[PDB]
């Protein structure tokens, strides 16, 4: 039951295969024990959980010359991301974007006829399940062979006290504990929620044994709900989203949000805000048959055999809080100070366990900062002024302030956007670049070529916000945000070297206005 | 024959329509006269040509409060870019990328069967011709209504002397002249070069009245030759590229270049280096029937009815050099100093007219700098250390030094790349992100998921070069390059906020190594 893999050296593909076998193992599989029993040093920290936060924290701690140990109940490192979160989500979004293109130019050129064409959801999920072990293999390999990490996988950790942990039937002592067990799927307190056909991101890639009907009901207005919803709609199914409040409040710029929502509705998606599910109807077979919810316009009933819950995740703090006596927050999040320290001495908390923002950059960075503090390097971490994004059928990127938001805050501003405000509106061949060229040139599709805008302070000439809808700008926003935080002006932006045609046209458009001492919008 | 449009206000779509009509006008069309005859001020500069360089230079000069006049023989502003250069090229590249995806997953999921499927080239070119007026319309509109520019279109300029120009049958005086007539297609001195079926970027979108056969011969190893070549290959045609020297020398990093070339050959492209065309065979109908070229392995003959020339363009300096007495360079380029000034007083030269690099950022920026000098603001411009890119079936981005190049230069370096160097090689599920997820998860397609690398100086910890093959990183390279020129280290890169999954993984991968005082490659 315990496999000492320490002296074993599997390739990425061999790891992939071994992990799949352990995952399919009916008896549960063997414990993956990778500990250096010859090293006499004491553990500086034991990480409970080896996901994004735990794996990166360990990587950084080891890199600094300290000793660590990861314990994870899964037979692979990397956490939810490669198994049921970020990775599968991006596979689905890719399909959503490709399908919108195929449906828009159905029949034309090399595109097949999509009319009355329904794509198999289970087919795609099966594709994911069949290949998710690839990333898993790289993670175990990279972690062991390249990052020199010690770890025990496929084994739930038993925390004794703030310096003691049991794993693989053994007791380990450490100077510190770093809690990185993340968060779990949100629950919905309504009858029928356990009926067959009700899924969340986690169970979707584990229990989908049938192909969904023609209608899909998504509950939630989160990124996940929108991302998965656009994919389901792209497969050719009627998709209804039930949002408690208003959708995509995360997109502060009003025009940007309207463009995104307008394009979603144009694809046939139905978004009902101010709605609360009251009951999920089960048929005689214990299968979902319909959803009932209360809306501003009253109660409605939608027939469906497939329901996807996109609620927020909740920190896995219950057990740990009891064993260690940790102070918890309003939403079950473990409370920590600016150094990631919990209320218990020598115990840190990172990742989704400490709340939002629940993003990979937050998990990985908090993990590394906790490690640095553990190694004596006092450093604080408080995420703020970061870029963000989400997928619909398009890639949506945003940072800083929206146009209205900036004016309300007292900033005199001018904006540079595309397309321009004219009586032709969105119906013009711009913006345009990689992956939006067909839309830009197609008959009646120009309005689908995208939308983008930068918000500038008229007096300081500094960029206060950037927004983009299309493809190929997400990566750019990572670096653009750094420049903006350093104080980027329209003149400096205009003096850069653009790579035309560019997903973001901020550089050359800025150059067109930068010559005036008195800025004017474009 | 002369239409005074000054007081007319057409919409973007009305401009699009009017331009198309003038372009199709058998008699040649009317002159578009947009001059403010009430303005008593003298012209600070008259721009000969209203393309990228001329339009931007005018925009900036006007923005600074000076008076300008553009004269262009075409009925639209924007130059070659929207009519036969950058724009059509990106439309074709989009098709190339989409077709590779469709052929790789032929039949599977929603993808139709591509086996024995040939895409119509003329169909796509016709699509471009049908919609190119959209961008044209925005240019005339934006220029007139938003940038307040004065211009005379659909009228060749007659330069009298360094202060005098005739347009629309009238004489105009200016304090300066800014030459921005760009460059024209390179010529090939071999028999049969004028046979029907021989095209270059300019004639391809004007004279393609038939659908090409099963084989295509591309002459040149430039970006254009490679970009158009991958598109022709993607349509399902045997594509043979005849390169005089070696292909893609522009990609300095050896591993990056090899990955790009390997993927092209995998798609079925045949690249013959050290080859020189000796003759283009004409059939009894004056149509191309075959191409003969000398190669390192001897003379070869390729049957084909379609030949695309991707030679370098040549500056349109002949006439101007004679009229004004301009000193010219080895390749016909107009010589200028660091202020864009020619050998003739009060005469500047910009864009493709002054040589390489022949890119949009160079054209636009040189145009603006010439304008600033004309307005009394002495500023020098010398393009260097800029990012660059090109299309194959993938987007290829690069900046700075290649790995070998850096070591040769005396830099002690480490590299961070994906996928890693292991016995499984490229056959792993990384790198991966938007538009490469299917390749990453498909059976036998993992090696197609991409390639990327950053070159770092082991001692200074500074990034010396970045390279990427895939999709969605081009835009990022514009901003990343600015950070690198400001002195970016692996630690600073590692401290940024990534947006996972990201086209470039430089941020988190840097973070994985930044913890060590002694850097180690990944
Ligand atoms: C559907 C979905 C899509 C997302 N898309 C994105 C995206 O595009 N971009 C982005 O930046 N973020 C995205 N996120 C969020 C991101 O996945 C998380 O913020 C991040 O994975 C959290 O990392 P973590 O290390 O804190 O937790 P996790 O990665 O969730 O891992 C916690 C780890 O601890 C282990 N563990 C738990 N309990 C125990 C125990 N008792 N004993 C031992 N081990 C235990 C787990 O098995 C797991 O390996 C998405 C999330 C979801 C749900
Ligand atoms: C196939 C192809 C693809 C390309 N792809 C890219 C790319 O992806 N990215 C990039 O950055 N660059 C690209 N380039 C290069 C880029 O298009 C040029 O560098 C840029 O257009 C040059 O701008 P310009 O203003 O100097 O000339 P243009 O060549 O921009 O215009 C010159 C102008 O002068 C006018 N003119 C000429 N003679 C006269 C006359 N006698 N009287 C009046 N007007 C006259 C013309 O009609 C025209 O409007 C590409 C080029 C080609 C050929
Ligand atoms: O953040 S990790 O690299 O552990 C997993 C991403 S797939
Ligand atoms: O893209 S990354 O290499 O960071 C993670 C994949 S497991
Ligand atoms: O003239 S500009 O360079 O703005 C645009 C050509 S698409
Ligand atoms: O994208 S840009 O507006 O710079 C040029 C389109 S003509």
């Amino acid at each position: 039951k315990v496999w000492n893999a320490r002296n074993d050296h599997l390739t990425i593909n061999q790891w992939a295969t071994r992990i799949d076998e352990i995952l399919e193992a009916p008896d549960g599989g063997e414990v993956i024990y990778n500990v250096d029993e010859n090293d006499p040093r004491e553990y500086d920290a034991i990480f409970i959980g080896g996901g994004a936060a735990g794996r990166f924290g360990s990587a950084y701690l080891r890199a600094m010359g300290g000793r660590q140990l990861i314990v994870d109940r899964w037979p692979f490192l990397g956490g939810s991301c490669p198994h049921n979160a970020c990775v599968p989500h991006h596979l689905f979004s890719d399909c959503a974007a490709e399908l919108m293109l195929a449906r828009t130019f159905s029949g034309q050129y090399w595109f097949p006829d999509m009319t009355e064409k329904v794509v198999g959801i289970k087919e795609v999920v099966d594709l994911f399940r069949a290949g998710r072990n690839g990333p898993h293999g790289i993670m175990n390999f990279q972690s062991k062979e390249q990052l020199n990490l010690e770890y025990i996988l496929n084994c739930p950790a038993k925390v004794i006290d703030n310096h003691t942990v049991e794993a693989a039937g053994k007791v380990f002592k450490a100077k510190n504990l770093i809690l990185a067990v993340g968060a779990g799927p949100g629950t919905l307190d309504v009858p029928g929620v356990n009926a067959k056909g009700v899924f969340d991101h986690a169970t979707l890639v584990e229990e989908l044994d049938y192909e969904p009907g023609s209608t899909v009901v998504v509950v939630g207005g989160s990124k996940t709900a929108v991302e998965y919803g656009c994919f389901f709609n792209a497969t050719g199914r009627r998709t209804v989203m039930l949002v408690r409040t208003e959708p995509l409040k995360l997109i502060k710029d009003n025009e940007t949000r309207a463009y995104v929502l307008d394009r979603m509705k144009e694809q046939g998606m139905e978004i009902i805000s101010g709605s609360n599910v009251t009951r999920i109807e089960e048929d005689a077979n214990g299968r979902v048959q319909a959803v009932v919810a209360m809306t501003p316009n009253g109660e409605m009933r939608i027939e469906t055999d497939f329901v996807f819950l996109g609620l927020g995740e909740q920190p896995r703090s219950a057990e740990l809080a009891k064993i260690l006596g940790l102070d918890l927050g309003p939403k079950g999040e473990v409370l920590v100070n600016e150094y990631l320290q919990t209320s218990v001495p020598n115990v840190y908390a990172v990742g989704d366990l400490i709340g939002g923002p629940m993003e990979m950059f937050k998990a990985r960075k908090s993990g590394c900062y906790a490690a640095r503090n553990v190694m004596g390097e006092k450093i604080s971490y408080t995420p703020k002024n970061y870029p963000d994004f989400l997928h619909t059928h398009y890639e949506v990127s945003f940072l800083g302030m929206g146009e209205e938001e900036a004016r309300a805050a007292g900033h005199e501003i001018v904006t540079i956007k595309m397309p321009p405000d004219t009586e032709n509106g969105l119906n013009v061949a711009l913006p345009a670049s990689d992956r939006t060229m067909l839309y830009a040139f197609g008959k009646g599709t120009a309005h689908m070529s995208g939308f983008q805008k930068i918000v500038i302070d008229a007096k300081t000439r500094k960029v206060l916000g950037a927004h983009h809808v299309g493809y190929g700008a997400k990566d750019a926003f990572q670096y653009l945000n750094v420049l903006i935080k350093q104080g980027l002006t329209v003149d400096e932006l205009g003096d850069m070297d653009e790579l035309f045609l560019n997903p973001t046209h901020f550089i050359q458009l800025s150059r067109l206005r930068a010559g005036s001492k008195n800025l004017v919008s474009l």
